[PDB]
DNA sequence: TCACACATACACACT
DNA sequence: AAGTGTGTATGTGTG
């Protein structure tokens, strides 16, 4: 078992290093467009959409790319 | 081979 | 309306 600095003792290596990554702010991955620094791969990932222009999650039936999740998942809840 | 174990991506939920 | 954090299912690695 692996402490962290909350208390939190995590079953596997890797999931403490995120949280203790989390608590530094390391931010090793950065935009080579721009140049904002993210913690973690998946949300530059998701900032390159901005940069890329990929808009996807099309409306089923009103025809309106979203960039974000919780962007189309309001507009399908409203439309 | 293969049975298992851990990292990592990705959905999903926040701010 | 994009940045931040968590939980979990593959995928890869390994003995
Ligand atoms: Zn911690
Ligand atoms: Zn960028
Ligand atoms: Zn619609």
């Amino acid at each position: 078992l692996y402490p962290c600095q909350c208390g939190k003792s995590f079953t596997h290596k890797s999931q403490r290093d995120r949280h203790m990554s989390m608590h530094l702010g390391l931010r090793p991955y950065g935009c080579g467009v721009c140049g904002k620094k993210f913690k973690m791969k998946h949300h530059l990932v998701g900032h390159m959409k901005i940069h890329t222009g990929i808009k996807p999650y099309e409306c089923n039936i009103c025809a309106k790319r979203f960039m974000w999740r919780d962007s189309f998942h309001r507009h399908v809840t409203s439309c």
